[PDB]
This record gives C-alpha cells, structure tokens and sequence, in this order.
C-alpha cells in the first residue's frame, strides 16, 4: 500500500511486529507494525494472518450499515490470495468515522488505496474510491433520509410560517402555526423547543406563534407571517423529524421482530415513519395492513398493503410503497 | 530508529510488508528480519524466538583502529537501550570498497546521521561509532594498505610532481639514480609499458616519453635541461600505484612467513612503517633489514620500535620516525 505509515488511525519497541487478536473478535489478529495496526488476510495457511473474510451483500452503491453498530475502516492493496490493510478507524462510531476520514492527513493513504469497511460481523465492502465509502457512511448516519422527507411527494417545506388547513375542512381547530416540514407549534411552547434541542435564536423568533390553534393561527399567519431562512427551517424541522423517528424505532424493536429498525435500509425507514408522521405513530393501529406486512417481514407485501390503502391520501401512500419497491429492486431488502 | 526505512542496503510483491525473518547462510548467531524489503537486525537480552542474542564488543579502536581490507563488513544504523537493539542493515557482509560507496549516497544521509552507527564483522563482534563520520574514517584507513599521507609526508618519502634526480655527480648513487616524480617513483629501471602494466593511466604513461630508462648522467641532464611538472593528481595517482605494488611486496613476504597473523591484520601505521623501510632499502626485509624482520615475525611490537632506533644506515631521522609509528600502535592499543 503506497503511504502505509500516514495519518491517523482512530482507536525501540514498536519497530518490531506485535500480533494481537482483537478482544471478542473471531478470524481478526491484528499486526502492529511502527505502531499502527495492519490487518493481513491469506489463503493460504499462517500463523499471522487472518483467514479471507467473505464480501457482504450490502450494497456499495445504495446501502446502509446500522447507526447502532461499529465500523473498521481499512485502506490497503490485495493480489491473488494475499491482502493487506490499515485499519484507519478500528471499531469506532459511524460519526467518529466520517470525522476521522475527513481529516486533512489521511488524504494521501485514502486516495491511493483501496477502501473498505469491515462490519461486526467480519464481512466486509469493497469501495470504489473513498468518496463513495464517505457517502455510504452519511446515509448510514441518518435515521432516515431528510431531504426524502422534506421532498413536494412527502412531508414538503415551507420555511414561511403557514396554516395547512381552512376554515371549512374537519382539520380546522386542530392546525397550528407550522413551520418547515410539517413542525406545528399548537401544542408546543418556546420550552419544549428548547427541552428537545432546539436553538435558542430558532425559538425565540417563534414567540408568538406558540400554542395557536383554529382561529387564531389561521389569522395569525394571514396578518403577521415569519419566514424562517432555510438552514434555520431545516434544523428545526430535522430535530422534530428525528424526534419522531426514534418513536417509531421503539415501536419496531419493541415488536422484536428479529432485527432493529437500524438493520432496515434508509428508504424502508423513511417509507416508515413518513407514514407514521401523517398517520400517528402507532402503525399497529393505525396502518393495521401496513404493520402486519412489516412485522412479518414481507417487503412485497408491504409494497402491496401501501398500494391498497385508500385513505384520502393514496398518493403518498404510494410513494412510501415505492421507496420500499426501491430497496426490493435494488437488492437491500 | 529514525528515517528506517529510507535508502538502500547493499547486499506478487504485496508480500513484503509482511515480515520474513531468515537465518544469514555460513554464518552463526545471525538471524534477519525482513520488514518493508529492508533486512533489520535485532538482538535481545532475554531468550528470544526470532531475534539474536546480544553480540560481544570488539576490542579495536573506533578512533584509529582499522578493520582487516580482507575481511568483508556489515554496517548498521538504529538503536538500542535496555537489552534490546533494532538496527536496520545498510550493507550485508560486503567489502570495505563497497561500503565506502554506498555509505556516501544521497540517498543515505538521512537515517545515517540520525542514527548509531555500527559495524559486525566477520567474527560476529561489533564497533560502535560515535557518528557516521568516524565511521566513514574508519573504513578509510582500513581500505588502504599503507598510510599514503604519511608516506608522501616530507618525514618520510616526500612528494614532487616534478621529474627530479635525488642525487649528484659526486654522491655514491650517481649512476644509478633515474629520473624521479612524486613519492620516489623512479624511471631508470622502467619502460612506458611497464607502467601501464601496472595500471598507470596511458595520458600519464604518455607524459613520461623520453624520460624513461634514463639513468645517472642522463638523468640528471634530462632533469636540469627539459623537467616536466605532472598536477599533483597525476603524481599522486603515480606513486599511490607504486607504493601499493611496493607494500603488496612486503605483504607476501609477511604472510609467508606464517607469523600466526596476516599483513592486513596489522595496524595501518605500523603496515606503513614496515613499508617504508622497505621501499628505501629494498623489500626483502629479511635481507635488508634483519632486525626490524626478526622482530616483526616474533611479534615483539616493543622490541620493533628498538629496532628501528637502532639502525645505523647513514638515515637515522626516518628510521626512527618509522619507529614512532609503531610506539604510536602500542600507545593506543592497537598492537
């Protein structure tokens, strides 16, 4: 590998090779060489090398390792039977991932090497090029996709303050003052912003606005609009798309069904908790046929059960099922 | 170590950041440890699997000892401390010519004069260097047979690009002195193509035409009527060349004699001093000079320096100067 020796690796006698097996790992000796560890892998039968770790199905291109797990990230070279990696990122976070490969340093041994990610279960993706490992880790990051989310076919954005209802629909009383994607200040006040994250320059613009429903939200915003910018309307509204996810999380995991919500690809997850978001999140009651397909893990039938719900809102019922389409056709599911 | 990886050591492909360690063929105690293609030697106190043994300490004198120029060398830099050495190889048994190559290589100044430096030799036993220059001086004096600074110093041969005749008309030697250049390289006895027999260049064998087998009155005309100036390069190359034939002479008498050592076994000022009464009164030193050679093959250092003070050959200050290198051997341990 051409700058074995470079940059960092996040988590007279270090010339000399000490071999360690990684604590509560299988097939993972560890070589430390010059005081950075090398993982090794040959066919052929040795007392210091690993054995060769089978290639993961996870799609390189489109597909996510869960948020809940540690990665090893390894730049190296391999020929015939023989490979050889430095482990960049031994078991850290996705998020301490991203930062340590962004680092100035490490660019050199990245750029030149070739790339990959060694999962818990000591499978591993062979990248292309580091970019599509670092874009690999940022879908892996989200609970689910933001800009799917906020997109005209789902929740959309509006970064003025504005009333998504009139006077005659059943709706009425019950819309507030609503900002970004889809974040009603109804039932919120300035400390329940704050209480959930939310900036205090964000909700100190927001006095006044707060706790308006019916009547007086609609008229609030017919006489005395805000406009948010948009970096400040997207971050308000990702903490409250956030929030909401890690609910529909517990409900999936707590179904134990035999995997978490995080084993689920991210357009699966947001098909998920888009339809949670609109419907409420209770999916067991209130997408009955929805939630049986899930917990059954029948993605075919999924798709089949979001095509099937007439609900006065089938044309985004259809573009959840085709999110979860997406991840059948592309082999995540 | 600093910079261990960056030069050359004299001495699919994946394979060479894992480490392959090897045992040095027709050689005891020498295990090597290839890491990135490059042969490190370590050795550890403590019963060790892949490393060697600590090595013992010779005994000569890195400021002036020399190594024998028959012997091949391995030369090392890196570290050590607390019972345990790591030192990357930079030459593997090679000569002390090759080393002296290779050792002054761009590539090399950098993990050379960040290091320790050292050498093992042939017997397993090794020299630590102050820096890399000592080292350097070191290989310099063992490379050379005879001191050819000391030589062409005025205390002894002298040294004068120009043809010169070292005698007169009414001095003993008269007849036999030839024309002369450098450090007593004389032509009377000589043909151009016994120079270039024995390795002078043809554009300094060419300068010399007709100053060639003159001898006595000849001689010494040829010099007073038309001298000739050689660069000290040209003359220096002339002697060193000569001096060299001279000494290998005297270094085949030494090692037939069977003395329990060999010529190159000696210390170069005491090699430079059997040389040069050699080289002024004729190399069968056994014959010309018996008390220096019957000293000299007792190996009785102390009884040599009284030898050479004792000689009463109308050339006493050089003799006792000769003398004195070899009371210089002894005086720092060398003999």
């Amino acid at each position: 590998p051409a700058f074995l020796f470079s940059g960092s690796t996040l988590s007279i006698t270090i010339a000399l090779p000490h071999y360690v097996d990684l604590p509560g790992r299988s097939n993972f000796k560890l070589m430390y060489i010059m005081g950075f560890p090398i993982d090794t892998e040959m066919e052929k039968d040795s007392e210091y090398s690993n054995k060769i770790r089978q290639e993961s199905k996870i799609s390189k291109t489109e597909g996510t390792v869960s948020y809940e797990q540690k990665i090893t990230v390894e730049t190296g070279q391999e020929k015939d039977g023989v490979k050889v990696y430095r482990v960049m990122v031994l078991e850290g976070t996705i998020a301490e991932s991203i930062e340590h490969l962004d680092k100035k340093e490490n660019e050199d041994i990245l750029n030149n090497n070739r790339n990959r990610i060694v999962l818990a279960d000591n499978t591993v993706i062979n990248f292309d090029n580091i970019s599509q490992l670092k874009e690999f880790l940022r879908r892996s990051v989200n609970i689910v996709d933001h800009d799917i989310f906020s997109s005209n076919g789902f929740e959309g954005f509006n970064p003025t303050s504005h009333f998504p209802s009139n006077p005659s629909s059943d709706y009425f009383n019950s819309t507030g003052v609503t900002f970004g994607s889809g974040v009603d200040l109804g039932q919120r006040s300035k400390q329940d912003l704050l209480n959930d994250g939310v900036p205090q320059y964000i909700a100190d613009r927001l006095d006044g606005y707060y706790m308006l429903r019916g009547k007086e939200a609609y008229d609030k915003v017919r006489t005395a609009p805000l406009t948010l910018s948009d970096n400040e309307a997207h971050l308000l509204s990702n903490i409250y798309i956030d929030k909401f996810s890690h609910k529909i999380e517990g409900l999936f995991n707590d179904a134990n069904i035999g995997l978490r919500f995080s084993d689920l690809p991210l357009r699966t997850r947001t098909a998920l908790v888009s339809i949670g978001y609109q419907k409420g999140f209770k999916l067991s009651r209130t997408a009955p046929t929805v939630w049986n397909k899930v917990i059954a893990k029948d993605w075919n039938g999924l798709v089949n059960a979001f095509n099937n719900i007439v609900d006065g809102m089938s044309d985004r019922r259809k573009r959840e099922g085709a999110l979860v389409q997406k991840d059948i056709d592309s082999g995540l599911l």
